[PDB]
């Protein structure tokens, strides 16, 4: 029932448009087969920390990219140097990662292969206020960057009219994913 | 117990939408203590439901796992029971654990009134992961009486937004949770 | 541990929405080690949210979960703590239960660099939820942690329920069952 984060509370150690222009909180607990999972981002710097209807592209790319160890590649948009077992840098961690069966890299009907069951799409709320919302997608061994072995990546945006700006600054969210191990 | 009871991770056609296993239903339950971590996602393979468009009625349909007093599957369910088992190809005796409580979840003066809400879960999902297709995911716990059930639990899956570019029924997954039995 | 702090299943009235006993709070926290699981639904049984349509205002309230630093729940909660204790110990109440707390690091209490900008979205989780589970029928929840000062308290989940959808019909304001999870305190 261990524990894989950035920390509770992190500094900057994530990059949308420049290297640690956002604050990435993500937790994975290991519940057997499945882990549960609590995201949130602060966009502290750029284009993307005050957002707006002139704003585009409307979604950004946050990937976190892992090795057959399931060690972050530095590819990965999030900086690894805190990311780390709840209390050295790990070792090994394929018991977090997104299952390749489940979730398997991209490539009769019984033979055709879901393209949503990689995905977990849903509202957030910017400074969680429930007339500010944007949306979260969440996609598992989506990436092949870096030659990655296993790949989590978050797609962030919104689609409303803005026109009086507001931070990028998202409600918590939790998922769930089937475990590799 | 942080034991899986599941569908296993990459079923074959094994669940009825419209006809026998013309569907694949992944649904995996993960024992924590008395709550149940659920994950599940839907790819209709085949017939009415497969690719959608607005000329397709109705636009909801019901998937019922329906179980006994041991917490064993019914043969009368929408999914086939045949590789429904724990996560490790004999069949189980046993899951009370992972069925949703009659106490929380019954089946179905101001002091006195009941709740139908809390027995279901609703939100959206979204077909193919594409934020521009949602379509709706209602999960029900206990408000089966189909096959003498003692427990059940009921994915209603469908959309509302107008498709006139047909679009497969393919969901992205969806988490959720429910206080377990025992 | 892996144990449930939950509303107890007495099926009588427990919480306060505008009057005491006006509500009937359904929630199980769950200690996953270093998260929390939980699952809330709430039905609103007598006076002015039991039934609501397009003229009642405002359409919100909020409904406070207060601990002290035992993670012991305050009587200035609006759940009365009569219903809530470990799930297993009926006339034994809970003397500990930091674990299941929302952590202060994660989600601190309120108070020039960008660096230094405290997210205002971490410490809520903002979700639908559905009257009588009616796919018609949004409503909206608001989880908010450890944002509260009230009693002096260490910690705080604070359930903020409201719709924003026009009805015309009165309907019971009986949510649908909503999911989250939180990093614990410890
Ligand atoms: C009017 O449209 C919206 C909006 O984008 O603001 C849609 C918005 O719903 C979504 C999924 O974006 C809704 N928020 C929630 C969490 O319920 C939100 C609220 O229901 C609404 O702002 C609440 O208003 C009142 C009267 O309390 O309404
Ligand atoms: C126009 O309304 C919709 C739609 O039917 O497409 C509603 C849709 O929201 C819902 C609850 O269906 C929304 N998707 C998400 C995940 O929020 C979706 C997104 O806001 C929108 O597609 C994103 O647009 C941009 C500019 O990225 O907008
Ligand atoms: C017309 O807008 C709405 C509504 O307010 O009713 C928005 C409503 O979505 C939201 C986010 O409120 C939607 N319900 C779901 C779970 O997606 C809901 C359903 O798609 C719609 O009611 C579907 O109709 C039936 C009965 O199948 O449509």
């Amino acid at each position: 029932t261990r524990t894989l984060w950035t920390t509770p509370d992190p500094s900057p150690n994530c990059k949308v448009e420049t290297a640690r222009d956002s604050k990435l909180t993500l937790a994975l607990t290991k519940c057997g087969s499945q882990i549960l999972a609590t995201v949130s981002l602060l966009v502290v710097t750029g284009k993307y920390a005050i957002i707006s209807d002139t704003v585009n592209p409307k979604q950004f790319s946050i990937k976190l990219l892992f090795n057959d160890k399931g060690v972050l590649l530095s590819d990965s948009n999030l900086d690894g140097t805190y990311w780390n077992y709840r209390s050295t840098p790990y070792k090994e961690a394929v018991g977090f990662m997104p299952s390749t069966t489940a979730y398997p890299k991209p490539t009769d009907p019984d033979k055709k292969v879901s393209q949503g069951k990689n995905k977990i799409v849903s509202n957030i709320y910017l400074g969680g206020e429930v007339y500010q919302p944007g949306f979260i997608v969440v996609k598992f061994n989506q990436e092949t960057d870096a030659n990655c072995a296993y790949s989590i990546t978050f797609d962030f945006g919104w689609g409303k009219v803005y026109k009086d700006p507001i931070p990028y600054d998202t409600s918590s969210f939790t998922f769930s994913y089937i475990a590799q191990e």
